[PDB]
């Protein structure tokens, strides 16, 4: 097999790349290991995170820049990144936004310390991030435009889990609930048959773990 | 000219659009603000940051885009994103690992937690490591999208770390560094990038 995803289905971040794989109907395999810092994992994923993409002998570390390489490789549709290139700085900047200003303060409390305070700082981060947010998606259908991109392989992957994630520590008070669309657009990605397989992939694995 | 630049010479993010700009031989202007959460600010850069670009009465913000955009639109020599795949991964690798490995981190310094930020610095460094050419330019033999994070954060990180790390400092585990930022100080770029910079610290300079 030409492609393999390194990385369990747990990780949103592998979940984002193998949206992009599912949705342009690439064969891969994955490969479900724990990130790690054994020199041997080390030299094909300097930091020991997953996701790793390997392919012809060679690893590429990095969501994003494991899908800006299978987009450019495989240009076939749907195309990640968008031909014009107004289109593609508004797709790359809600994927910033999603990951840097969403998911890694968020990180801060799903992942360390309990706070009602930190929880409160990461609420009001959140929501500052979620209203500029709210400034460059359009989901119509998909949170760029009309047609699948990058920005819905990190949309899918980590506002599903930002979503699930928040609930508990914020009922009545979650972010997302700002998020105008948020909700159709989740349901929707669930009747695609990529998604709605990244979703299964996280369940069946979650469900295994909790019996540790 | 056609471009103009929002943000002023104290942002590495900021720099590093610039230096990008520079390198492509981009008629410009740089408009010296501070970044913002004034609604007007707002609606042109959603996170109220520097640097913005501005264009045809456009605006992109977030330095990752603005780079991969005038790479797009301006895709003369040098080409931030090189034609080789494989070397276009291994550009934003490096990028993404000086941002939000060794960048990040070392905010939180600019408490004692400086003793558990060494260590995340430390192991940043010694993954860098693994993906850096410098045969001149960090990702290897020509100019790319990395040399643009890498000297605009990299030569932050080290002046801002000095006064923490005097025997210390894990940007000296980087191995090829040293001889990198001088290398790039001979470019009239970087210089140029490197001498806004430091006229601004010498000015707004009052401990
Ligand atoms: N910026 C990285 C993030 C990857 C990441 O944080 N992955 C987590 C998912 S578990 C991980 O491997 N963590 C292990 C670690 O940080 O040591 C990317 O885009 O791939
Ligand atoms: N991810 C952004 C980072 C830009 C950034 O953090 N700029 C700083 C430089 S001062 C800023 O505008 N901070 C103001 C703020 O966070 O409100 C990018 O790459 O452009
Ligand atoms: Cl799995
Ligand atoms: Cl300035």
């Amino acid at each position: 097999v030409m492609i393999k995803l390194h990385g369990a289905s747990i990780s949103n971040y592998v979940n984002k790349v193998k949206l992009g794989i599912l949705e342009k109907g690439l064969e891969y395999e994955q490969i479900r290991i724990a990130p790690s810092q054994e020199e041997d994992f080390l030299k094909i994923s300097p930091m020991g995170k997953i996701p790793v993409l390997e392919m012809d002998g060679k690893f590429i570390f990095e969501s994003g820049a494991i899908l800006e390489f299978l987009d450019t490789i495989f240009p076939q549709t749907p195309k990640l990144i968008p031909e014009d290139p107004w289109e593609a700085a508004r797709v790359r900047e809600i994927s910033t936004i999603i990951e840097t200003y969403l998911d890694i303060p968020a990180r801060r409390i799903y992942l360390a310390k309990v706070s009602p305070e930190i929880v409160e700082e990461v609420h009001s981060t959140l929501v500052k991030g979620i209203k500029a947010l709210q400034r460059v998606v359009r989901f119509s259908p998909y949170i760029a435009g009309n047609v699948f991109t990058l920005a819905d392989c990190s949309g899918f992957a980590h506002l599903s889990v930002l979503d699930e994630e928040l609930r508990p520590f914020y009922p009545n008070n979650h972010p997302l609930d700002l998020l105008n669309g948020w909700k159709e657009y989740f349901v929707f990605m669930k009747t695609k048959a990529g998604p709605a397989l990244v979703e299964k992939d996280k369940q069946i694995l979650k469900k295994i773990l909790a019996r540790a």
